[PDB]
Protein backbone atom coordinates (compact mmCIF):
# COMPACT_ATOMS: atom_id res chain seq x y z
CA UNK A 1 0.00 0.00 0.00
CA UNK A 2 1.15 3.52 1.33
CA UNK A 3 2.59 5.04 4.09
CA UNK A 4 0.28 8.64 2.67
CA UNK A 5 -2.84 6.52 3.56
CA UNK A 6 -1.42 5.59 6.43
CA UNK A 7 -1.12 8.23 8.27
CA UNK A 8 -4.10 9.89 6.91
CA UNK A 9 -5.79 6.83 9.05
CA UNK A 10 -4.15 7.91 12.40
CA UNK A 11 -5.48 11.56 11.86
CA UNK A 12 -8.96 9.99 10.90
CA UNK A 13 -8.94 7.50 14.57
CA UNK A 14 -8.39 10.61 16.28
CA UNK A 15 -11.11 12.57 14.54
CA UNK A 16 -14.06 10.18 14.85
CA UNK A 17 -12.94 9.69 18.45
CA UNK A 18 -13.32 13.43 18.86
CA UNK A 19 -14.05 16.05 16.22
CA UNK A 20 -17.71 16.73 15.40
CA UNK A 21 -18.89 15.11 12.17
CA UNK A 22 -19.51 17.82 10.30
CA UNK A 23 -16.68 19.04 11.30
CA UNK A 24 -14.64 15.98 10.37
CA UNK A 25 -16.34 16.30 7.13
CA UNK A 26 -15.27 19.91 6.08
CA UNK A 27 -11.64 19.14 7.45
CA UNK A 28 -11.62 16.28 4.50
CA UNK A 29 -12.84 18.46 1.98
CA UNK A 30 -10.72 21.32 2.98
CA UNK A 31 -7.31 19.00 2.59
CA UNK A 32 -8.84 18.53 -0.72
CA UNK A 33 -9.84 21.65 -1.85
CA UNK A 34 -5.90 21.70 -1.33
CA UNK A 35 -4.89 19.18 -3.29
CA UNK A 36 -3.09 17.37 -0.24
CA UNK A 37 -4.95 13.45 -0.59
CA UNK A 38 -3.01 10.73 -1.68
CA UNK A 39 -3.35 9.43 -5.55
CA UNK A 40 -4.22 5.99 -6.16
CA UNK A 41 -2.53 6.15 -9.72
CA UNK A 42 -3.09 2.45 -11.08
CA UNK A 43 -4.70 0.71 -13.70
CA UNK A 44 -8.39 -0.31 -13.18
CA UNK A 45 -8.79 -4.45 -14.01
CA UNK A 46 -10.08 -4.28 -17.67
CA UNK A 47 -12.30 -7.33 -15.89
CA UNK A 48 -14.19 -4.77 -14.07
CA UNK A 49 -14.90 -1.94 -15.59
CA UNK A 50 -18.70 -1.15 -16.17
CA UNK A 51 -21.47 0.79 -17.74
CA UNK A 52 -25.18 2.06 -17.78
CA UNK A 53 -26.27 2.36 -21.46
CA UNK A 54 -23.15 4.64 -23.43
CA UNK A 55 -22.07 5.76 -19.86
CA UNK A 56 -18.69 3.55 -19.17
CA UNK A 57 -16.91 3.33 -15.85
CA UNK A 58 -13.82 2.28 -15.99
CA UNK A 59 -14.41 0.74 -12.48
CA UNK A 60 -17.29 0.01 -10.49
CA UNK A 61 -17.19 2.86 -7.76
CA UNK A 62 -18.02 6.37 -7.23
CA UNK A 63 -18.76 8.01 -4.08
CA UNK A 64 -22.60 9.13 -3.64
CA UNK A 65 -24.50 12.32 -3.73
CA UNK A 66 -23.86 14.29 -0.13
CA UNK A 67 -20.20 14.24 0.11
CA UNK A 68 -18.92 16.78 -1.92
CA UNK A 69 -22.16 18.52 -2.18
CA UNK A 70 -20.89 22.11 -4.10
CA UNK A 71 -18.43 20.18 -5.99
CA UNK A 72 -15.18 21.77 -4.09
CA UNK A 73 -12.95 19.05 -4.76
CA UNK A 74 -14.30 16.38 -7.16
CA UNK A 75 -10.16 16.21 -8.64
CA UNK A 76 -9.29 14.92 -5.40
CA UNK A 77 -11.89 12.77 -4.61
CA UNK A 78 -11.49 11.51 -7.52
CA UNK A 79 -7.85 10.76 -7.52
CA UNK A 80 -8.43 8.50 -4.44
CA UNK A 81 -9.46 5.73 -7.14
CA UNK A 82 -12.99 6.34 -7.46
CA UNK A 83 -14.47 6.00 -11.11
CA UNK A 84 -17.02 8.52 -11.20
CA UNK A 85 -18.77 11.12 -8.33
CA UNK A 86 -22.18 12.54 -7.88
CA UNK A 87 -21.93 16.17 -6.33
CA UNK A 88 -24.91 17.79 -4.94
CA UNK A 89 -27.88 17.32 -3.94
CA UNK A 90 -27.87 20.77 -5.52
CA UNK A 91 -31.10 23.54 -5.20
CA UNK A 92 -31.72 26.60 -7.02
CA UNK A 93 -30.91 28.83 -4.61
CA UNK A 94 -27.80 28.30 -1.91
CA UNK A 95 -29.56 26.80 1.44
CA UNK A 96 -28.15 26.85 4.80
CA UNK A 97 -30.19 23.52 5.60
CA UNK A 98 -31.27 22.17 9.68
CA UNK A 99 -30.06 23.54 12.63
CA UNK A 100 -26.56 21.95 13.56
CA UNK A 101 -25.64 19.45 14.89
CA UNK A 102 -27.27 17.22 12.34
CA UNK A 103 -24.77 14.46 11.47
CA UNK A 104 -23.76 11.89 13.80
CA UNK A 105 -21.74 8.64 13.55
CA UNK A 106 -21.79 5.31 15.65
CA UNK A 107 -18.21 3.33 14.32
CA UNK A 108 -19.15 0.50 16.46
CA UNK A 109 -22.49 -0.16 14.15
CA UNK A 110 -20.49 1.77 11.55
CA UNK A 111 -23.54 3.78 10.87
CA UNK A 112 -24.39 7.43 10.52
CA UNK A 113 -27.63 9.55 10.90
CA UNK A 114 -27.88 13.39 9.46
CA UNK A 115 -30.62 15.76 8.99
CA UNK A 116 -28.84 18.10 6.58
CA UNK A 117 -31.55 19.12 4.83
CA UNK A 118 -30.05 19.92 1.29
CA UNK A 119 -27.22 22.52 2.47
CA UNK A 120 -25.91 23.40 -0.35
CA UNK A 121 -24.25 27.00 -2.04
CA UNK A 122 -26.98 26.50 -4.67
CA UNK A 123 -26.77 26.17 -8.41
CA UNK A 124 -24.85 29.15 -9.56
CA UNK A 125 -21.76 28.52 -7.41
CA UNK A 126 -21.65 24.71 -7.89
CA UNK A 127 -22.04 25.17 -11.65
CA UNK A 128 -18.92 27.19 -11.78
CA UNK A 129 -17.49 24.72 -9.72
CA UNK A 130 -18.32 22.58 -12.49
CA UNK A 131 -16.76 24.28 -14.82
CA UNK A 132 -13.64 25.15 -13.15
CA UNK A 133 -13.45 21.11 -12.79
CA UNK A 134 -14.05 20.29 -16.16
CA UNK A 135 -11.50 22.88 -17.10
CA UNK A 136 -8.87 21.28 -15.05
CA UNK A 137 -10.03 17.83 -16.32
CA UNK A 138 -8.75 18.44 -20.01
CA UNK A 139 -5.29 19.32 -18.29
CA UNK A 140 -5.32 16.33 -16.17
CA UNK A 141 -3.82 12.69 -16.84
CA UNK A 142 -5.67 11.28 -14.16
CA UNK A 143 -9.26 12.88 -14.63
CA UNK A 144 -9.25 12.20 -18.17
CA UNK A 145 -12.41 9.05 -18.25
CA UNK A 146 -13.73 9.67 -15.18
CA UNK A 147 -17.81 10.35 -14.78
CA UNK A 148 -19.00 13.18 -12.74
CA UNK A 149 -23.20 13.12 -12.07
CA UNK A 150 -24.88 16.13 -10.49
CA UNK A 151 -27.83 15.35 -7.93
CA UNK A 152 -30.48 17.45 -8.02
CA UNK A 153 -33.53 18.65 -5.63
CA UNK A 154 -35.81 21.69 -4.17
CA UNK A 155 -35.17 24.52 -1.91
CA UNK A 156 -37.02 23.96 1.41
CA UNK A 157 -39.78 26.30 0.37
CA UNK A 158 -40.22 25.44 -3.06
CA UNK A 159 -43.73 24.34 -3.87
CA UNK A 160 -42.97 23.12 -7.29
CA UNK A 161 -40.23 20.71 -7.45
CA UNK A 162 -40.44 20.78 -11.33
CA UNK A 163 -39.15 24.51 -11.69
CA UNK A 164 -36.64 24.08 -9.28
CA UNK A 165 -35.29 20.72 -11.50
CA UNK A 166 -35.70 22.76 -14.66
CA UNK A 167 -33.66 25.31 -13.72
CA UNK A 168 -30.89 23.29 -12.38
CA UNK A 169 -30.93 21.63 -15.28
CA UNK A 170 -30.44 24.76 -17.59
CA UNK A 171 -27.63 25.88 -15.41
CA UNK A 172 -25.42 22.84 -14.90
CA UNK A 173 -26.87 20.10 -17.29
CA UNK A 174 -24.44 21.30 -19.91
CA UNK A 175 -21.56 20.20 -17.66
CA UNK A 176 -22.93 16.88 -15.86
CA UNK A 177 -22.38 13.60 -17.37
CA UNK A 178 -26.03 12.11 -15.84
CA UNK A 179 -28.44 13.90 -13.50
CA UNK A 180 -29.68 12.22 -10.42
CA UNK A 181 -33.11 13.71 -9.77
CA UNK A 182 -33.29 13.21 -5.60
CA UNK A 183 -36.83 12.74 -4.67
CA UNK A 184 -35.91 10.30 -1.43
CA UNK A 185 -34.22 12.37 1.19
CA UNK A 186 -35.86 12.56 4.34
CA UNK A 187 -34.79 15.94 5.85
CA UNK A 188 -36.78 18.38 3.29
CA UNK A 189 -40.59 18.05 4.04
CA UNK A 190 -42.12 16.16 2.29
CA UNK A 191 -40.07 15.62 -0.88
CA UNK A 192 -40.56 12.06 -0.36
CA UNK A 193 -44.09 12.17 -1.54
CA UNK A 194 -43.00 12.94 -4.89
CA UNK A 195 -41.99 8.94 -5.38
CA UNK A 196 -45.79 8.45 -5.64
CA UNK A 197 -46.59 7.35 -9.53
CA UNK A 198 -48.23 10.65 -11.05
CA UNK A 199 -45.94 13.08 -9.77
CA UNK A 200 -42.91 10.97 -10.33
CA UNK A 201 -44.13 10.16 -14.29
CA UNK A 202 -44.49 14.15 -14.15
CA UNK A 203 -41.07 15.01 -12.88
CA UNK A 204 -39.07 12.62 -14.96
CA UNK A 205 -40.56 13.72 -18.29
CA UNK A 206 -40.18 17.64 -17.79
CA UNK A 207 -36.39 16.79 -16.66
CA UNK A 208 -35.71 14.52 -20.31
CA UNK A 209 -37.64 17.59 -21.95
CA UNK A 210 -35.32 20.33 -20.16
CA UNK A 211 -32.40 18.30 -21.34
CA UNK A 212 -33.87 17.35 -25.00
CA UNK A 213 -34.11 21.76 -25.19
CA UNK A 214 -30.11 22.14 -24.03
CA UNK A 215 -29.48 21.22 -27.71
CA UNK A 216 -31.99 23.05 -29.50
CA UNK A 217 -30.81 26.94 -28.54
CA UNK A 218 -27.17 26.66 -29.26
CA UNK A 219 -25.24 27.36 -32.82
CA UNK A 220 -22.09 24.87 -31.92
CA UNK A 221 -21.25 21.42 -32.18
CA UNK A 222 -21.98 18.63 -29.68
CA UNK A 223 -18.27 18.92 -28.73
CA UNK A 224 -18.45 22.22 -28.00
CA UNK A 225 -22.52 21.86 -26.30
CA UNK A 226 -21.45 18.96 -24.10
CA UNK A 227 -18.55 19.80 -21.56
CA UNK A 228 -18.25 16.97 -19.67
CA UNK A 229 -16.81 13.50 -19.89
CA UNK A 230 -19.12 11.67 -22.19
CA UNK A 231 -19.60 14.60 -25.12
CA UNK A 232 -23.08 13.62 -25.08
CA UNK A 233 -26.61 14.91 -23.49
CA UNK A 234 -26.36 13.62 -19.30
CA UNK A 235 -28.16 10.60 -18.53
CA UNK A 236 -31.12 10.37 -16.33
CA UNK A 237 -31.26 8.66 -13.16
CA UNK A 238 -33.62 8.92 -9.94
CA UNK A 239 -32.97 7.87 -6.75
CA UNK A 240 -35.34 6.28 -4.37
CA UNK A 241 -35.89 5.64 -0.74
CA UNK A 242 -35.67 2.41 0.88
CA UNK A 243 -38.87 3.42 3.30
CA UNK A 244 -41.95 2.16 0.54
CA UNK A 245 -44.31 -0.02 0.51
CA UNK A 246 -44.30 -2.98 -2.26
CA UNK A 247 -47.14 -1.55 -3.90
CA UNK A 248 -45.85 1.85 -4.32
CA UNK A 249 -42.23 0.06 -5.19
CA UNK A 250 -44.22 -1.82 -8.39
CA UNK A 251 -46.13 1.21 -9.69
CA UNK A 252 -42.58 3.57 -9.68
CA UNK A 253 -41.36 0.44 -11.20
CA UNK A 254 -44.16 0.76 -14.28
CA UNK A 255 -43.57 4.59 -14.65
CA UNK A 256 -39.51 4.07 -14.77
CA UNK A 257 -40.03 1.77 -17.55
CA UNK A 258 -42.98 4.02 -19.85
CA UNK A 259 -40.33 6.97 -19.07
CA UNK A 260 -37.66 5.32 -20.27
CA UNK A 261 -35.59 6.62 -17.53
CA UNK A 262 -31.76 6.05 -18.14
CA UNK A 263 -31.25 4.51 -14.43
CA UNK A 264 -32.14 3.83 -10.85
CA UNK A 265 -30.19 4.74 -7.63
CA UNK A 266 -30.97 2.43 -4.84
CA UNK A 267 -31.00 3.68 -2.44
CA UNK A 268 -31.40 6.75 -0.02
CA UNK A 269 -31.20 6.78 3.97
CA UNK A 270 -33.64 4.91 6.03
CA UNK A 271 -35.50 6.11 9.00
CA UNK A 272 -36.84 2.44 9.91
CA UNK A 273 -33.88 1.54 12.05
CA UNK A 274 -34.24 1.46 16.03
CA UNK A 275 -31.98 -0.78 17.58
CA UNK A 276 -28.93 2.05 17.17
CA UNK A 277 -28.69 3.54 20.82
CA UNK A 278 -26.56 6.45 20.88
CA UNK A 279 -29.26 7.51 17.84
CA UNK A 280 -32.47 7.55 19.65
CA UNK A 281 -31.42 11.39 20.90
CA UNK A 282 -31.52 11.70 17.09
CA UNK A 283 -33.48 12.97 13.47
CA UNK A 284 -33.48 11.74 10.09
CA UNK A 285 -31.91 9.29 7.83
CA UNK A 286 -29.60 6.48 8.56
CA UNK A 287 -26.53 5.25 6.53
CA UNK A 288 -23.85 2.60 6.91
CA UNK A 289 -23.63 -0.88 7.79
CA UNK A 290 -27.27 -1.37 9.46
CA UNK A 291 -28.51 0.06 5.31
CA UNK A 292 -26.88 -3.12 3.76
CA UNK A 293 -29.77 -5.86 3.49
CA UNK A 294 -32.33 -3.26 3.17
CA UNK A 295 -31.05 -1.70 0.56
CA UNK A 296 -29.80 -5.13 -0.93
CA UNK A 297 -33.52 -6.70 -0.83
CA UNK A 298 -34.95 -3.82 -2.16
CA UNK A 299 -32.54 -3.66 -5.81
CA UNK A 300 -33.63 -7.31 -5.89
CA UNK A 301 -37.37 -6.08 -6.40
CA UNK A 302 -36.90 -3.16 -8.16
CA UNK A 303 -34.84 -5.45 -10.84
CA UNK A 304 -37.63 -7.73 -10.80
CA UNK A 305 -40.34 -4.91 -11.31
CA UNK A 306 -38.53 -3.61 -14.15
CA UNK A 307 -37.95 -7.32 -15.70
CA UNK A 308 -33.88 -6.42 -15.43
CA UNK A 309 -34.50 -3.35 -17.80
CA UNK A 310 -33.64 -0.47 -15.69
CA UNK A 311 -29.97 0.14 -15.23
CA UNK A 312 -29.16 0.33 -11.13
CA UNK A 313 -26.77 2.17 -9.23
CA UNK A 314 -26.18 0.73 -5.65
CA UNK A 315 -26.38 2.37 -2.23
CA UNK A 316 -25.35 1.72 0.62
CA UNK A 317 -23.96 -0.51 3.16
CA UNK A 318 -21.19 -1.40 0.93
CA UNK A 319 -17.85 -1.32 2.46
CA UNK A 320 -15.99 -4.71 1.39
CA UNK A 321 -15.69 -6.58 -2.15
CA UNK A 322 -18.39 -8.99 -0.74
CA UNK A 323 -20.61 -6.21 -0.02
CA UNK A 324 -19.63 -5.36 -3.20
CA UNK A 325 -20.65 -8.58 -4.83
CA UNK A 326 -23.75 -8.91 -3.28
CA UNK A 327 -25.02 -5.51 -4.51
CA UNK A 328 -23.53 -6.70 -8.08
CA UNK A 329 -25.64 -10.41 -7.78
CA UNK A 330 -28.81 -8.15 -6.93
CA UNK A 331 -28.60 -6.35 -10.32
CA UNK A 332 -26.25 -3.24 -9.78
CA UNK A 333 -23.97 -2.49 -12.38
CA UNK A 334 -22.05 0.15 -10.73
CA UNK A 335 -21.56 1.02 -6.62
CA UNK A 336 -21.59 4.27 -4.59
CA UNK A 337 -19.47 4.45 -1.50
CA UNK A 338 -20.37 7.33 1.42
CA UNK A 339 -20.01 5.31 5.14
CA UNK A 340 -16.48 3.34 4.04
CA UNK A 341 -15.12 6.62 3.15
CA UNK A 342 -16.12 8.02 6.58
CA UNK A 343 -15.04 4.61 8.80
CA UNK A 344 -12.47 3.24 6.44
CA UNK A 345 -11.18 6.04 5.65
CA UNK A 346 -9.21 7.30 2.21
CA UNK A 347 -7.97 4.20 1.47
CA UNK A 348 -11.23 2.98 0.70
CA UNK A 349 -11.51 2.56 -3.25
CA UNK A 350 -7.97 1.06 -3.61
CA UNK A 351 -8.39 -1.89 -0.74
CA UNK A 352 -12.57 -2.47 -1.98
CA UNK A 353 -11.27 -2.66 -5.75
CA UNK A 354 -8.87 -5.23 -4.89
CA UNK A 355 -11.31 -7.05 -2.83
CA UNK A 356 -13.52 -6.79 -5.40
CA UNK A 357 -11.28 -8.52 -8.24
CA UNK A 358 -9.78 -11.39 -5.82
CA UNK A 359 -13.39 -12.00 -5.33
CA UNK A 360 -14.62 -12.33 -9.13
CA UNK A 361 -11.23 -14.56 -9.59
CA UNK A 362 -12.56 -17.12 -6.92
CA UNK A 363 -16.26 -17.07 -8.30
CA UNK A 364 -14.88 -17.96 -11.24
CA UNK A 365 -16.61 -14.81 -13.46
CA UNK A 366 -14.73 -13.87 -16.64
CA UNK A 367 -15.80 -10.36 -15.71
CA UNK A 368 -17.87 -8.04 -13.91
CA UNK A 369 -20.09 -7.74 -16.41
CA UNK A 370 -21.19 -11.24 -16.14
CA UNK A 371 -22.14 -11.19 -12.41
CA UNK A 372 -24.76 -8.45 -12.51
CA UNK A 373 -27.77 -9.74 -11.86
CA UNK A 374 -26.80 -13.44 -11.50
CA UNK A 375 -28.88 -13.83 -8.31
C1 LIG B 1 -24.31 13.40 5.66
C2 LIG B 1 -25.04 12.83 4.48
C3 LIG B 1 -25.48 13.67 3.46
C4 LIG B 1 -26.13 13.12 2.35
N1 LIG B 1 -26.57 13.92 1.30
C5 LIG B 1 -27.21 13.34 0.22
C6 LIG B 1 -27.65 14.12 -0.81
O1 LIG B 1 -27.45 15.33 -0.77
N2 LIG B 1 -28.29 13.55 -1.88
C7 LIG B 1 -28.50 12.18 -1.96
O2 LIG B 1 -29.08 11.69 -2.95
N3 LIG B 1 -28.08 11.40 -0.92
C8 LIG B 1 -27.44 11.97 0.16
N4 LIG B 1 -27.00 11.17 1.20
C9 LIG B 1 -27.22 9.68 1.12
C10 LIG B 1 -25.93 9.06 0.55
O3 LIG B 1 -25.71 9.58 -0.75
C11 LIG B 1 -26.02 7.54 0.48
O4 LIG B 1 -27.06 7.22 -0.38
C12 LIG B 1 -26.34 6.86 1.80
O5 LIG B 1 -25.43 7.29 2.78
C13 LIG B 1 -26.23 5.35 1.74
O6 LIG B 1 -24.88 5.00 1.52
P1 LIG B 1 -23.88 4.38 2.59
O7 LIG B 1 -24.54 3.29 3.39
O8 LIG B 1 -22.70 3.82 1.81
O9 LIG B 1 -23.37 5.47 3.49
C14 LIG B 1 -26.33 11.75 2.27
C15 LIG B 1 -25.90 10.93 3.31
C16 LIG B 1 -25.24 11.46 4.40
C17 LIG B 1 -24.77 10.52 5.49
C1 LIG C 1 -12.09 9.85 5.12
C2 LIG C 1 -11.36 10.77 6.04
N1 LIG C 1 -10.08 10.85 6.46
C3 LIG C 1 -9.91 11.88 7.30
C4 LIG C 1 -8.87 12.42 8.02
C5 LIG C 1 -9.10 13.54 8.80
O1 LIG C 1 -8.10 14.07 9.53
C6 LIG C 1 -7.24 15.01 9.03
F1 LIG C 1 -7.90 16.05 8.78
F2 LIG C 1 -6.69 14.55 7.99
F3 LIG C 1 -6.31 15.30 9.84
C7 LIG C 1 -10.35 14.10 8.88
C8 LIG C 1 -11.42 13.60 8.18
C9 LIG C 1 -11.21 12.50 7.40
N2 LIG C 1 -12.08 11.84 6.61
C10 LIG C 1 -13.49 12.00 6.67
C11 LIG C 1 -14.22 12.33 5.57
C12 LIG C 1 -15.56 12.45 5.89
C13 LIG C 1 -15.84 12.22 7.22
C14 LIG C 1 -17.06 12.25 8.03
O2 LIG C 1 -16.99 11.97 9.18
N3 LIG C 1 -18.18 12.63 7.52
C15 LIG C 1 -19.30 12.87 8.35
C16 LIG C 1 -20.55 12.68 7.54
C17 LIG C 1 -20.10 11.60 8.50
S1 LIG C 1 -14.42 11.86 8.06
C1 LIG D 1 2.28 18.92 1.40
C2 LIG D 1 2.96 17.60 1.71
C3 LIG D 1 2.58 17.03 3.07
C4 LIG D 1 1.85 15.69 2.95
C5 LIG D 1 1.91 14.88 4.24
C6 LIG D 1 0.56 14.33 4.69
C7 LIG D 1 -0.23 13.88 3.49
C8 LIG D 1 0.72 13.41 2.42
C9 LIG D 1 -0.01 13.19 1.11
C10 LIG D 1 0.57 14.08 0.05
C11 LIG D 1 0.13 13.65 -1.33
C12 LIG D 1 -0.16 14.92 -2.09
N1 LIG D 1 -0.11 14.50 -3.43
C13 LIG D 1 1.16 14.89 -4.00
C14 LIG D 1 -0.27 13.07 -3.52
O1 LIG D 1 -1.01 15.05 -4.02
O1 LIG E 1 -29.39 16.78 2.63
C1 LIG E 1 -29.86 15.86 3.33
O2 LIG E 1 -30.27 16.01 4.51
C2 LIG E 1 -30.01 14.49 2.78
C3 LIG E 1 -30.35 14.30 1.43
C4 LIG E 1 -30.52 12.97 1.00
O3 LIG E 1 -30.84 12.72 -0.18
N1 LIG E 1 -30.34 11.96 1.88
C5 LIG E 1 -29.98 12.21 3.17
O4 LIG E 1 -29.81 11.26 3.98
N2 LIG E 1 -29.82 13.46 3.62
Amino acid sequence: YNPEFFLYDIFLKFCLKYIDGEICHDLFLLLGKYNILPYDTSNDSIYACTNIKHLDFINPFGVAAGFDKNGVCIDSILKLGFSFIEIGTITPRGQTGNAKPRIFRDVESRSIINSCGFNNMGCDKVTENLILFRKRQEEDKLLSKHIVGVSIGKNKDTVNIVDDLKYCINKIGRYADYIAINVSSPNTPGLRDNQEAGKLKNIILSVKEEIDNLEKNNIMNDEFLWFNTTKKKPLVFVKLAPDLNQEQKKEIADVLLETNIDGMIISNTTTQINDIKSFENKKGGVSGAKLKDISTKFICEMYNYTNKQIPIIASGGIFSGLDALEKIEAGASVCQLYSCLVFNGMKSAVQIKRELNHLLYQRGYYNLKEAIGRK
